[PDB]
């Protein structure tokens, strides 16, 4: 049937997964990377146009900010060979030098690719995305580039971080949340306003191609 | 352990009426009874705010949503006033009919001093539209030099949304309920609900009562 063109995913449950396997939380994030690799390849083959993914303590953040570097070295080449285009959204200026540079190389490597767009939401917050959009628009109105009569929902959409996606694919058709949490977490509040929501108890590192197909199957049974 | 602000998407009125071989109008009158029951019960339990959204031949659906506050004023608001419930509307007023605008304002003016539960009606409401209208007002205040673009923060935007009239600690729903089995938010409080707990039930809105409200509050407490 109809495959949803844009899927949002809140990758929850890496810590619980690792605890369940009696391993450090760091092992869970590593397995979370594997799950993303599997899901990204499967969705690309099934014909999904976009996946926007969202990751959810002192020494943990050091290991977590090294994951984009690890992503670039051990996963990005295979994704690039699968014709996957890699982008990021969020306040990426806050990220460390090594992290921003690994992600930039992944963007540059894959920028000509014509398959699925893998969109990393990093240092991302919905309200903050909207806030900065409403700031830039107000600056442009103060500088007379745009009129206050030109302020519309379409204009706001052009100033969000999802602006770089193709116009018809900016808004998720489906938002998947793992690990049993029935809540929003400030992920794509604007873009996801009309999205089908799907909730599963399965933990993110166990979310595989079969779990993706079950989510896509649930989406088709809606309408 | 009661959530202070509960959002409610009231869906399933049409399905409820068609199941009983009755006209669609019958379903919406039963929907107003459900709202009365839920409003009274929530007020009793100590809920501070409920924001309600009537959502579901689109020309037919618009007539029922706009007829709501006229009938609600005549048949239900007096009892809510006696129960110390404050009534407020969020959404766009400019495009309302005359009889509807008068019925909403009479309901507001009647109940404006009440110190119990705030019943917040979302009528002619859209989240994206609300945020867009907030920008228009912020943009105009930047041109008038009342504020700088640098002053535009998350807290400022909150003061320009339709929920600004609620107290600052109660503006955002802690829980959002949707009836009729649909797993969507349908453009309801996208900003304000960004961190809300969600509760979905297959129950149709006219069957949603005090008991269903308490089952929802129970589920909310199991999250903590």
């Amino acid at each position: 049937t109809q495959v949803p063109a844009h899927i949002g995913i809140i990758m929850d449950g890496n810590g619980r997964w690792a605890k369940k396997r009696m391993q450090p939380r760091v092992f869970g994030h590593k397995a979370g990377m594997e799950a993303l690799q599997t899901v990204t390849k499967a969705a690309n083959k099934l014909g999904v146009k976009v996946i926007t993914v969202y990751a959810f303590p002192d020494q943990e953040v050091k290991f977590i900010m090294n994951l984009p570097v690890e992503f670039y070295d051990n996963y990005v080449p295979e994704l690039h060979a699968n014709n996957v285009k890699i982008q990021m959204i969020g306040e990426t200026d806050r990220l460390p030098k090594q992290t921003f540079e690994a992600l930039t190389k992944a963007e540059e490597l894959t920028k000509n690719n014509t398959g699925l767009i893998l969109n990393f939401a990093l240092n991302y917050g919905g309200r903050a995305e909207i806030t900065q959009a409403l700031k830039l628009i107000s600056q442009d109105v103060l500088d007379a580039k745009i009129n206050p009569g030109d302020i519309t929902e379409e204009l706001i959409g052009n100033y969000l971080f999802t602006q770089h996606l193709p116009k018809d694919l900016r808004d998720p058709d489906l938002i998947i949340r793992t690990s049993g949490e029935l809540r929003l977490s400030n992920f794509l509040p604007w873009q996801g306003a009309y999205s089908e929501l799907y909730f599963t108890d399965t933990l993110w590192p166990d979310f595989d191609e079969a779990a993706l197909q079950e989510a896509i199957l649930a989406y088709n049974r809606r309408h």
